This record gives C-alpha cells, structure tokens and sequence, in this order.
C-alpha cells in the first residue's frame, strides 16, 4: 500500500547524477518532477 | 497498489544524467514532468 | 496497480541525459512531460 | 494495472538525449509531450 | 492496461536526440507531441 | 491494452534526430504531432 | 542591426490610444498583434 | 547590435495611452502584443 | 550589443501611460507585451 | 555589452505612468511585460 | 560587461511614477515585468 | 564587469516614485519586477 501528499516546487531544481553500475540485472533511472518505480528482478541460475 | 498526489513545479528543472551500465539484462530512463515505470527483468541460464 | 496527479509545468526544463549500456537485453528511454514505460525483459540460455 | 493524470507544461522543454547501446536486443526511444512505451524483448539460444 | 489524461503544451519543444545503437535487433524511435511505441523483439539462434 | 488522451500543442516544436544504427533487423522512426508503431521483430538462424 | 522574438497570446486586447499635437512634422501610429516602424522626419530651412 | 527574447501572454491586456505636445518634429506611436520602433528625427536650421 | 531573457505572463495588464511634453523633437510611445525602442534626436542649428 | 535573465509574472500589473516635461529634445515610454529602449539625444548649436 | 538573473513574480504590481523636469535633453521611462533602458544624451555647444 | 542573482517574490508591489529636478541633462526611470539601466550623461561646451 502507497499513497503521497500533493507538493508545489517554486524553486528550479537541476539533477546531474553520474551514476554506473555492472549486474546480471541493472535498472537505473533518474527522474524530474514525480515518479514511482516498482521494479521486481528474480532472477535464476 | 500505488497512488500520487497533483504538484505544479513553477521553476525550471535541469536533468544531465551521464548513466552508463553493463548487464544481463539493463533498463536506462530519465524523464521530465512525470512518470511510472514498471519494469519485470526475470532472468534464467 | 499504478495511478498518478494531474500537474502543469510553467518552468522550461531541459534534459540531456547521455546514457550508454551494453546488455543482452538494453531498453533506453529519455521522455518530456508524462510518459509510463512498463518493458519485462525475460532472458534464457 | 498503468493510469496517468492530465498536465498542461507552459514552459518550453529541450530534450537532446545522446543515447549509445549494443546489445542482442536494443530499443532506443526520445518522446516530447507524451508517450507510454510497452516493450517486451524476450530471447534464447 | 495502459490509459493516459489529456495534455496541453503551450511551449515550443526542441528534441534532437544522437542515438546510435548495433544489436541482433534494434528499434530506434524519436516522436513529437504524442506516441505509444508496444514493440516485442523476441529471437532464437 | 493501450489508449491515450486528447492533446493541443500550441508552441513550434523542431525535432532533428541523427539516429544511425547497424543490426540483423533495423527500424528507424521519426514523427510529428502524433503516431502509434507496433513492431514486432523476432528472428532465427 | 535589430532582431525579435516570437510570442502567441490567447488573451484580448482593447487599445483606445487617442493623442493631439502640433506638426511641423507629425507621425501617428497605433496597430494590433505585430507591427515594426521605422520613420525619420528629417527637415531643413 | 540588438536583439529580443520570447514572451507568451494568456492573460488580457488594455492600454489606453492618451499624450499631447508641441511639434518641432514629434512621433506619437501605440501597440499591442509586438513591436519594434527605431526613429531618428534629424534637423537643421 | 544587446540581449534580451524570455518571460510568459498568465496575469492580466492594464496601462493607461498619460503625458505631455514641449518639443523641439519629441518622442512618445507605449506598447503592451513585447516592444524595443531604439531612438536618436539629434539636431542642429 | 549587455545580457537580461528570464522572469515569468502570473499576477495581473495596473501601469499609470503620468508624466510631463520641457522638450529641447525629450524621450516619453511606458511598456508592459518586457521592452528594451536605447536612446542617444546628441544636440549641437 | 553586464548580466542579469532570473525571478518569477506570482503577486500582482501597480506603479504610478509620477514625474516632471526641466528638458535641454531630458529621457523618461516606466515599464512592468521587464525592461532594459541605456541611454547617453551626449550634447555640444 | 558586473553580475546579478535570482529572486522569487510571490508578494504584491505598489511603487509611486514622484520625483521632479532642472535639466541640462536629466533621466527620470521607473520600473517593477526587474530591470537594468546603464546610462552616462556626457556634455560639452
């Protein structure tokens, strides 16, 4: 269960993420405003 | 189960993500105002 | 189950996400104002 | 389950995505003001 | 299931994203106001 | 199961994607105000 | 040199410039959405 | 050397700009969402 | 040189600019969103 | 040299610029949201 | 060399500048959200 | 060499600079949410 409350950002963000990574599985993500993610990996082997 | 609430951002966001990744299996997003994603990586060998 | 908050932008953002992966499976993705992705990369051998 | 709500952006968006990938399989994608993407990429051998 | 809300872009959008991608299958897509791209690449060998 | 709401761009969008990619199965988009690709590429050998 | 910008207005306009003067040279001008004026009364005796 | 940014006005506007005055050499001028004016009044005796 | 930023206005304007003057040369003007004036009076006797 | 930033105004503005003068050369300008003026009044006798 | 920030507004203006002078050159000026004004009344005799 | 930063004012102005003076050279200004004004009187006799 997931619920969020409004919000109202004035200010002017800047998102610079210099992110890396190696897996069996890799998920990367870098969003502005909102955003929800629900990545499940299960993985074999 | 996901729920978000409305917001107005008035300022002006800035997103340079330099991602970089190796994998089985690799997922790479960035978006602007909103979005969800779902993403299912199952994997076997 | 996913939902999301109507929102309006009066900013200007700017994204230039440079991105780079190699994988068996890659998806890359780099969106505007509202997008949902919901990709399931299933992989065997 | 993927439902999204209504956004009007006033502001002026510039989205110059430099994506590179190599892969067995490869999707690359840049949208403007809306899009949802549903890619499946399922492999063997 | 995918369903989106309405939206109005008062603002001008520039999108010109570099993509460069070699793979067994490769799809690369770039859309202006409103795109739903549903590709499955499913191979053998 | 895809569908997507109504939407008016009053703003001048300019889009100059220089994609360019090499792969057993290729396919290359670039579209204005609105369109839906549904591309299934699957392979053998 | 000289250069301008673009703009759009969704709104009305009501523009009642009255004016009165001498004339040993007289320019009057008034005009709606978009107008340039360039004038020189140069004069000898 | 001169130039000019963009400006999009949803909100109406009413201007009633009244002027009087002598006339060697006068201009009088009155506009509504755009204009550029360059006057040189240039006189000998 | 010169330059010029951007800006949107959703509010509503009102102007009503009064004035009076002598001239020998005499420049009047008003304008509503967007305008650049560039004037030179230079006389001689 | 000269440069200006962008500023976005969402309240309504109410102008009344009176205002009166001698003239052996005079300027007279109200605007709204944006305008740039450069005036050079160079006399000689 | 000159430069500028940026600043968004959401209350509402009213300026009345009132004003009067003598005039062997004389500029006067108002304006609302934004302006730039560079003069230089440069006189001989 | 000069420079300005960035401010956010969701407050209401009201500014009423009166002003009077003699002119054998004079600028009287006025203006609301941002502006720059560079100007240099230079006289000869």
């Amino acid at each position: 269960g997931s619920n969020m409350g409004g919000g109202m950002n004035f200010g002017a963000f800047s998102i610079n993420p210099a992110m890396m990574a190696a897996a069996q599985a890799a998920l990367q993500s870098s969003w502005g405003m909102m955003g929800m993610l629900a990545s499940q990996q299960n993985q074999s082997g």
